[PDB]
């Protein structure tokens, strides 16, 4: 059985409640913002690639009001970020900055503020509640930063693009969380559309929307309910290794090199710099041609690019792990799946699974049979991006 | 100079002070929808063709409570506006649905209401202000129309997607305004991101959004302030006229024509419809060519593309008229100036003008100097589609 997703109401109820106990009042502002899973389009955005993901039903919702004391007063209800729950510190001014600390989990709030490109910004009481779940691959970092930024523009509305206040989430990632994240997990907790999965340029920016119209189709999310310590490790070791090989191959990105270059430029970069740009410059054609796929119905196909994902990422770029591996297999035998891979930037979390919509049920009781620890289940439309709710 | 463009803030102000003054108390809820101008494209979206527009900072907000009585009472503080500028009836219900009636404003309001999708709809008092001008081809309808769709949201959430909602607005008008639009204005008004162009595919209804930040580049809309009555005429007889020919060609719309393809099939249609029919597969094809050179930051390229389009549409299509021509050539004779054309339906309305941004000054000095009316002039940005506004 699928895991229920609460609906928004349900989170900002829960929000309200935990606020009006923590500082004795109704809150007077509430926003949403949602995780996400990549469809196809993996380890691309760092690369100017392209992926395919869509917004979940899966948010993190922030209810808070302004304060005339210049200080930030937190609290988060989920139970997996490292204790306190609790935090305050000071607003950023001119003589000081914020700087990372502890708990690691509120520097993601700490990094939006530090960038917040709008002036003057107040000090503010927040809960922030979610059935994102942590750690598990579905963007709980990238939805609490978008909600924060939303919060923020309550607070002190800004001037930029929505591409600019992924990239203010996209730096508190970077300077305050310590993971050099792409652009892909911010932009579709912002720009993602309820029935649409969204193709992201992350060169242009351009957004193309596929309609997700169609409910003979499920997607299904398996959470592995495992987190393998390569995570924010590995990850970076990827990045720098990509940035190398266009480095060397003359390239600004691996998104302007093609197989034929890569196979002439062999001995300019390591067995290893080969592989990682042969999984990046075949999976941005792979998405390409994913999108196009699902565009014209083609589920068959669609899948088939998934399962060619899933291979890349195992073999070439080496961030699957034997929990992933076996959900796939064991979703791969089940009649009625067109295919799955892991999603995410891999080492644990979730896989993503394309299947017919009677199958789901049948896949499901499979995979949990087929698999050694214990999968949690998600049945997942595409849904809306980020949003102000009006208390 | 331009004209002022007010800010959302001037104009919830004015919208609770009006609904003060009507309704004796604060309103509850508001919301805002923009107009838009398309840079090319025109005569496509019904012919099931491309687009591109952009959302406009002149809009529409409606502030507004929910009642107990089932009654919905209105006012318009546009001058505009049709008498009486306030109107009280009674939700359509079972028996009985609404109808188009008088004054005319209404029939936009009445329209959304009727075909809304869910249920149950309560009873509302709303004030609509608006700095879209009434009739000047910016789409004050479809803005009037998405901002009534997105109030009735906040008093009964809908389920169904974006696209949706733009075919409920599309439906209103058919039947409540009398006029066969196609789908452009009322989705470019759901849908547009500020700092954005919509290339919208009205065949799949799919969109992506094309960025615009090239800061030197300028779009400057130009007001005639004429509008000849040759066009709630002549709009739906191009509409049928464009079907006419396509059904002689065997095809399901002018979309299934490729232009050469067409060119040797003059003797299956009329010579009128044939012209008609070489305007709108073009136009097809010059605004696929525009999104590229949009890409690429070619505004030569689609500045002659849109000067094409206005040749097009005044020879072929016939929906300009001389005030629009004068304006076009008056705006092509001034340096820094890539391309000018007519902007919507025709037969009066504005020009649409891509130019470079320290040149604007000079070219509104020599538009109005050489154009025998009086021009009105608005340096448009891409703005945002349609909000909630929390009060
Ligand atoms: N709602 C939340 N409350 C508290 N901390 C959160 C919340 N959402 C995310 N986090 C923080 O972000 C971290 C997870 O980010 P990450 O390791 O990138 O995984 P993912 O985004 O895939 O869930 C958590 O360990 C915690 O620090
Ligand atoms: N804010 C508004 N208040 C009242 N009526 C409005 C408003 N905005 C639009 N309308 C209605 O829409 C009509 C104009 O729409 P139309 O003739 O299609 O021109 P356009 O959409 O190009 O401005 C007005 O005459 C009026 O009936
Ligand atoms: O595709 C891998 C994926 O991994 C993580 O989710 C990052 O946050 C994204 O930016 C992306 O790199
Ligand atoms: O492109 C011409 C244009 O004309 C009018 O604005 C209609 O409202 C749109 O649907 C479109 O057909
Ligand atoms: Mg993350
Ligand atoms: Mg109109
Ligand atoms: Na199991
Ligand atoms: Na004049």
């Amino acid at each position: 059985a699928a895991l229920r997703q609460p609906q928004v109401a349900e989170l900002l109820a829960e929000a309200r409640r935990a606020f009006r106990e923590e500082f004795g009042a109704e809150p007077e502002l509430a926003v949403s913002a949602p995780g996400r899973v990549n469809l196809i389009g993996e380890h691309t955005d760092y690369n100017q690639g392209l992926v395919l993901p869509m917004a979940l039903e899966l948010m993190t919702v922030l209810v808070g009001s302004p304060r005339k004391d210049g200080l930030v007063s937190l609290l988060t209800t989920s139970e997996g970020a490292d204790e306190p729950q609790r935090l305050q510190f000071p607003l950023p001014t001119a003589q000081r900055s914020l700087e990372p600390g502890t708990p690691r989990w509120a520097n993601y709030v700490k990094g939006v503020i530090q960038y917040y490109p709008a002036a003057p910004l107040p000090g503010f009481s927040a809960v922030v509640v979610s059935s994102v779940p942590l750690g598990g691959g579905l963007s709980s970092s990238a939805s609490l930063e978008v909600a924060t930024y939303t919060f923020l523009q309550q607070l002190c509305p800004d001037s930029g693009t929505i591409a600019a206040r992924a990239q203010v989430c996209q730096q508190a990632e970077h300077s305050f969380a310590g993971m050099p994240c792409g652009i892909m997990d911010q932009f579709i907790s912002l720009m993602g559309q309820k029935g649409h999965a969204l193709l992201i340029d992350c060169r242009s920016l351009e957004t193309s929307l596929v309609p997700l119209s169609d409910p003979k189709l499920a997607v299904l999310i398996t959470n592995s309910n495992v987190r393998h310590s390569l995570a924010s490790s590995e990850y970076p070791v990827r990045r720098r290794q990509c940035e190398e090989v266009a480095r060397a191959l003359g390239a600004a990105s691996l998104r302007e090199v093609q197989l034929e270059e890569l196979e002439a430029a062999r001995d300019l970069v390591s067995k290893e710099g080969f592989r990682r740009a042969r999984h990046v410059v075949g999976e941005i054609r792979r998405t390409a041609q994913a999108a196009a796929a699902l565009r014209r119905g083609d589920y068959r196909a669609f899948g088939r690019l998934m399962v060619e994902s899933h291979r890349s990422l195992r073999d070439d770029y080496e961030v699957s792990c034997p929990e992933l591996d076996q959900l796939v297999e064991a979703a791969l035998a089940v009649p009625g799946v067109y295919g799955s891979r892991m999603t995410g930037g891999g080492f644990g979390g979730c896989t993503v699974t394309l299947l017919e919509a009677s199958a789901a049920p049948h896949a499901m009781r499979h995979i949990q049979e087929h698999y050694g620890g214990t999968a949690t289940f998600y049945l997942s439309q595409a849904a809306d991006g980020a949003k102000v709710l009006c208390l």
